[PDB]
């Protein structure tokens, strides 16, 4: 029992990350099969940075101008390709430690571990929650531009986040492993909106099963509620709208808990009106919304990969 | 910017996980060089756990009676021998993966990442903090004796426990690599007393000035303290003693933010007089001691491995 924001294994992101050098510029790039993936802004100089026209940036670059390193070996690079906000370097060697994999494009709400790095070398690993509008809430510095986010199923790792930028509100931003980026920002060092945030409605729900299967059971209470009902409340309080597809995908733990998902929304809603009293839920003293019902039954069935 | 809960790239310790067995029993052990280490109560049956006499138990042991796999491959256990409460299987090859690494045995309030595994194959990995009366508050299923928790110093794994027990009370203890127990603890399934456990006040501290450098920033005040001022509130709240050794530890951070330490006191002895005013600091609502002061400058800092 206990329950922690635990992220996946870093093991087989760390042998895929590398330094990618262009011109003065240094960061991160991820090495899968015979193709390094990076952000693009790699090729841009600080003149260049609050408009940079990276179609003219790139023309200027052949492919022996992308230094690219893995530990001390060094990778040849044999051509180039821009794809939306990523840079794609086909080099002349499969990555050896290249796991199973795909790209997923997640949707807001959902999970993933990011692995830091700096210079191609990994930092720290930890997990967080691509939010409703799109940012992710980071730690990052300098230099961790190319970091990645993933998922990991069995054998497969799912690539799902590139990091990019750092919003002046200190929020962080990035891509797909197409260079899409997630929400409306774009590459350029300015200020943009990134409207309104709220909660994860069906990771709380989820987090407050969690609570209850490791003992943490003092906001239970007597009351139910209707699902339109409580999106009443959510409303009020900036929660995401429950859907019956949010019930359905907390069965198994209402399952597992005895506890009808619409019974733990009034909990749920008295925690909204009436706060924590000065109480504690799992180690937290607010509502947490960085686990999904996946991790939930993950963590507290023992899933390895 | 920004501040996470951040664990160690767990790729060098993934490389040494294995499954032992001996006889009904299945659990984790850790292959460094030609040894596997493992929790000795991995021979005994529930008959035995109340009270195991693990030297009887052991003597009707052999060394073919260990099974150790490594994802698929088996080893050949040459020797096997108890000491204090971990075996050592030394098997006839060494682990080609195994990273340069130590065993070190932690003190109180200092924190280690624990990379969670079932049957030797990894789950996830955190971070965690030795409390002071030394449990740790993990997430642990059965089947995870064995997992291991350790830093990562530049190219070397510091080794510094291995989980083997969860208490009635739902929290963990474990022991060091040389197999002795963090704690008053034993490894026989009985309610033990684990003894008044207080709040990490460097750590606490350290906290405060991560925040300060991320940029949250209200809960600075006009005020400060001395050390006997300081201590004499601390014990009031059940945090540790602060002592000079601490003030000196949280020096660079100091420096970096030009806030006096005992400044930082009289900001946390104000927060614990009068509480967080439904406020956030770094996203918790409550005062986080699983940060030491090289974790806030390491991440500050972006330290690699
Ligand atoms: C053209 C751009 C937009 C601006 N930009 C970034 O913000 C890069 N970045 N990413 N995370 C960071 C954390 C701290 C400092 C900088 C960071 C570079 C690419
Ligand atoms: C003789 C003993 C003392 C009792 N004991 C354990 O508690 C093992 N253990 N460790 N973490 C656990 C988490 C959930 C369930 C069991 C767990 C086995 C060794």
């Amino acid at each position: 029992s206990g329950f922690r924001k635990m992220a996946f294994p870093s093991g087989k992101v760390e042998g895929c990350m590398v330094q990618v050098t262009c011109g003065t510029t240094t960061l991160n790039g991820l090495w899968l099969d015979d193709v390094v993936y990076c952000p693009r802004h790699v090729i841009c100089t600080s003149e260049d940075m609050l408009n940079p026209n990276y179609e003219d940036l790139l023309i200027r670059k052949s492919n022996h101008n992308f230094l690219v390193q893995a530990g001390n070996v060094q990778l040849r690079v044999i051509g180039h390709s821009m794809q939306n906000c990523v840079l794609k370097l086909k080099v002349d060697t499969a990555n050896p430690k290249t796991p199973k994999y795909k790209f997923v494009r997640i949707q807001p709400g959902q999970t993933f571990s990011v692995l830091a790095c700096y210079n191609g070398s990994p930092s720290g690993v930890y997990q967080c929650a691509m939010r409703p509008n799109f940012t992710i809430k980071g730690s990052f510095l300098n230099g961790s531009c190319g970091s990645v986010g993933f998922n990991i199923d069995y054998d497969c790792v799912s690539f799902c986040y590139m990091h990019h930028m750092e919003l002046p509100t200190g929020v962080h931003a990035g891509t797909d492993l197409e260079g899409n980026f997630y929400g409306p920002f774009v590459d350029r060092q300015t200020a943009q909106a990134a409207g309104t945030d709220t909660t994860i409605t069906v990771n709380v729900l989820a987090w407050l099963y969690a609570a209850v299967i490791n003992g943490d059971r003092w906001f239970l209470n007597r009351f139910t509620t209707t699902l339109n009902d409580f999106n009443l409340v959510a409303m009020k309080y900036n929660y995401e709208p429950l859907t019956q597809d949010h019930v359905d995908i907390l069965g198994p733990l209402s399952a597992q808990t005895g506890i009808a998902v619409l019974d733990m929304c009034a909990s749920l809603k008295e925690l909204l009106q009436n706060g924590m009293n000065g109480r504690t839920i799992l180690g937290s003293a607010l509502l947490e919304d960085e686990f999904t019902p996946f991790d939930v039954v993950r963590q507290c069935s023992g899933v390895t990969f």
